[PDB]
């Protein structure tokens, strides 16, 4: 029903708030206040559903900035094209907002395909956005330019998974890179949208030279450049840590456990960042859901949960790591109503048990999972 | 604030519900129930503005399907280009949703201009959509076709205002017209949007020939063809009335003052339709706000309210005419959450005094005018 009162929840906003009651009205968070020792009087004509959670952890929904919502793959033949990722693979992993992109195969797939799937997910009740462009240069777009795509297509927030330091890249020059960045950046001012360029990094030894040079040589703000897969190898991760002091957000990939290659598992990279006193608000985590992870090995949204369990199991506190999946991502992507359990924000939230497994998932004030039961399924699941 | 309680309100939903209290949650209507007297016990922890309206009339907000949000004109030289229409021109006149369009000048003005203004008005708190094309063939678009415009640009709902039977038209062929109709119609299927073509009618003796012919010879549903300015002359009005038996929605223009010229004032046309027992659900009214009205007059949204008052002073009932500004528009344009005062619909509401003047205006749950005072101005008003 439209009003939902969630009683007795231990809120991580991601900041710890202690035990609270939270009123949801429509798709928004309407109130948060201390859990009174008795009950309240609710006027009878108002339809309100009341649920007592007996102190269970309450969290913002995860914001996954890197999902191949159309499916990725296609890098070892046509038969390796991954089908579309279903609604429940996001929601049951706790992802209430997704940002889709094309990757390596931006030749058989189009931005048309990508944006249609975005709207699909929106009709099914998920919050969804996307990146235009892909790995390659010139860019795959709808209207012919990144600038026009970001200006005129509401869900498109930036340029994404644009490849550098990778054998599958377009070997882009510095001039090409800073022109692209100038286009997302200015379109972001025009629209109020992220206006970032989300870089795919591979294993090339030039690492982040292009980004380091752009920031040094140019007036482009550091935040415009958002590299991902930064834990994929060790030298890269070191450079990415250094990159933090310029102002860049950096994005770890939650690789399926024991597949982090010769780089760092995301949980180890997080622990290292904490030990080292790095600015944790500039670090994010994404799943690479629907992507292939080449030597075939498939990305899925549930690795966010597992990375989080693995960090907690090391003795890191929930408040230290949770912003990496929530408020840190909302910050760089300019999702002003997401990523926080606070009055006026969207009612995107998760409930977890003592083991940190996600039992309940609400998106836009509507339950997609409840008491560990799927409430909402996608059209063809 | 997040919850607002409207007490003692005489609801026309548009259909008369009598005296109610109405609870607003965020941007939605959440409860409607019998007023009664006595307590109302609201929890102290829940922020709720309570407002008493002493029995005053409450209606849905007006939906204006035909507004030059960028300005129209340009038909008697370059100095006659109307400037953009400020937010309050819509809200002070009770328009909570607008559908913008290009007119005669789709040469120096672009869909990019139009769409940018849609997004402008959304940022200021109005609900706004638009038609792509404009008078002329080939169409003025962003992407290169209406099909892909309607499919990929969320606020674009169809094609309009496409000219037939006018000296300023492109003299389109029947083949040209039904091809455009197939385009919006199919895009309406793909997207769930209106999928209509909104035609400008001129004073040509051929009138609605091309639409009559499309409906008779093709499989295209009648609702796809949506002529406006049907009251501009008397033969055209007779023919448009006949067209209602085919299933089409027809659109009256609220010409100002005594400017209906050789046709009918919208108030008379409406009276005639009620006397003739035509299907009134298929009749709408739009302002042409920001347009030029050459033989030269100016459209403005406040003609809507005037036409309403003029029709009630004829002895017509509010519930008979009100749907023509609200629910009948929402129906043809497939604005499933607009046009009605009902639980689950968007909180777009007007309050009127006994003289049918609009004293309050709410758009998406936010007050733009309260107690005869302007609460929100456009960025440059
Ligand atoms: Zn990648
Ligand atoms: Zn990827
Ligand atoms: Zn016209
Ligand atoms: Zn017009």
């Amino acid at each position: 029903t439209m009003l939902i009162l969630l009683c007795n929840v231990n809120i991580y906003a991601p900041n710890p708030l202690g035990i609270k009651d939270v009123l949801i009205a429509g798709n928004k968070i309407a109130a948060i206040y201390d859990h009174g020792q008795g009950e309240i009087t609710i006027p009878k004509q108002w339809p309100v559903k009341v649920i007592n959670f007996d102190g269970a952890i309450l969290t913002p929904g995860f914001i996954d900035s890197h999902a191949h919502i159309t499916g990725g793959g296609g890098q070892a033949g046509f038969a390796t094209q991954v089908p579309p990722v279903g609604l429940t693979e996001f929601t049951h992993a706790g992802v209430t907002t997704v940002v889709g992109l094309l990757g390596t195969d931006d030749t058989t797939r189009s931005t048309e395909n990508l944006l249609s799937r975005v709207y699909g997910l929106r009709e099914e009740g998920l919050s969804a956005y996307c990146w235009t462009g892909g790995y390659h240069f010139p860019l795959t777009t709808i209207t012919g330019s990144a600038k026009s795509d970001i200006a005129f297509l509401e869900p498109v927030i930036g340029i994404g998974e644009f490849a550098i330091s990778d054998h599958r890249s377009s070997q882009p020059t510095f001039e090409e890179v800073i022109r692209l960045a100038s286009e997302t950046h200015v379109a972001g001012l025009i629209t109020g949208k992220a206006g970032v360029i989300h870089f795919h990094l591979g294993d090339g030894e030039r690492r982040l030279e292009l980004i380091e040079r752009a920031i040094r040589e140019t007036e482009l703000p550091a935040r415009v450049f958002n590299p991902t897969h930064v834990n994929r190898n060790k030298p890269l991760f070191e450079d990415s840590c250094k990159l933090l002091s310029k102002g860049c957000h950096i994005d770890l990939t939650a690789f399926p456990a024991g597949t982090a290659q010769p780089g760092w598992e995301a949980c180890d990279a997080i622990e290292m960042a904490v030990e080292r006193q790095l600015p944790l608000e500039q670090i994010t985590l994404s799943s690479d859901g629907g992507g292939c992870l080449p030597c075939m090995d498939f990305g899925r949204a549930s690795t966010l949960g597992e990375t989080l369990v693995a960090t907690l199991n090391k003795g890191l506190s929930l408040e230290t790591v949770l912003p990496m999946l929530t408020s840190n991502v909302a910050n760089i992507l300019r999702f002003k109503n997401k990523g926080q359990i606070a009055v006026g924000f969207d009612a995107d939230l998760l409930v977890m048990n003592e083991k940190y497994e996600i039992t309940d998932v609400m998106a836009q004030g509507v339950w997609h999972k409840q008491n560990n039961q799927t409430m909402i399924k996608g059209t063809f699941e």
